[PDB]
């Protein structure tokens, strides 16, 4: 599966009905149409930046791994009672500055949208087991404007270097994403899922509503990526960001 045409999002429901299901994410977030839930809690996040584990090309984008084997990293507060633990994160671009993040609000689109996952450790022993839950998976969005270069976006963008193609791996320790969320962490939360294959419903999503800046050329190092196995014609990896999909009925909640 990929983001070409014939292997794009328009043709995942082919191996995957469930791409057409009632819980699809990402969204269009409508603001007139939010309702700010008093019950919402702070959202908190501490992250062991000895956690970092590695960098990896998968293709059709690249992202960071932590190891997750105990409560080091991770997140709670928000709509949670349980506490999820720090897996994984990575970014979602387009071909142009014009478009790229996932979740757009009041029609809005980012450049690119950051994605920090985590998984139910209370409930679940692994993500494998709770990929599949509808309370398995957290994960916080964080939408990111063109303009001034992100300083902090630096390790993981000097990192790229190592993993140009396909299927290419390398550490990555010592970091603490937290230093990429935005200064105020006031979100929306709603229902969803995996924005990618196997697209589960098992997402409870965490967007801010602060994005962060990214520039028009670091945003040009994520799509100098290579989707090809190395050796092969070199063929950069211009987009990876799904369509919004229909809320049906879902209510997106407000931390404010
Ligand atoms: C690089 C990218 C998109 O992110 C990886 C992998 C497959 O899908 C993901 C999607 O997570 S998301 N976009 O719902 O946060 O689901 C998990 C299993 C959480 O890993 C994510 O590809
Ligand atoms: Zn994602």
């Amino acid at each position: 599966w990929g983001y070409d045409d014939k292997n794009g999002p328009e043709q995942w429901s082919k191996l995957y009905p469930i791409a057409n299901g009632n819980n699809q994410s990402p969204v269009d977030i409508k603001t007139s149409e939010t309702k700010h839930d008093t019950s919402l809690k702070p959202i908190s996040v501490s992250y062991n930046p000895a956690t970092a584990k590695e960098i990896i090309n998968v293709g059709h984008s690249f992202h960071v791994n932590f190891e997750d084997n105990d409560n080091r990293s991770v997140l709670k507060g928000g709509p949670f009672s349980d506490s999820y633990r720090l897996f994984q994160f990575h970014f979602h671009w387009g071909s142009t500055n014009e478009h790229g993040s996932e979740h757009t609000v009041d029609g809005v689109k980012y450049s690119a949208e950051l994605h920090v996952a985590h998984w139910n450790s209370a409930k679940y022993s692994s993500l494998a087991e709770a990929a599949s839950k509808a309370d398995g998976l957290a994960v916080i969005g964080v939408l990111m404007k063109v303009g001034e270069a992100n300083p902090k976006l630096q390790k993981v963008l000097d990192a790229l270097q190592a993993i140009k193609t396909k299927g290419k791996r390398a550490p990555f320790t010592n970091f603490d994403p937290s230093t990429l969320l935005p200064s105020s962490l006031d979100f929306w939360t709603y229902p969803g899922s995996l924005t990618h294959p196997p697209l589960y419903e098992s997402v409870t999503w965490i967007i801010c509503k602060e994005s962060i800046s990214v520039s028009s050329e670091q945003l040009a190092q994520f799509r100098s990526l290579l989707s090809n196995v190395e050796g092969d014609n070199a063929v950069p990896m211009q987009h990876n960001n799904r369509p919004t999909q229909p809320l049906k009925g879902r209510t997106v909640r407000a931390s404010f």
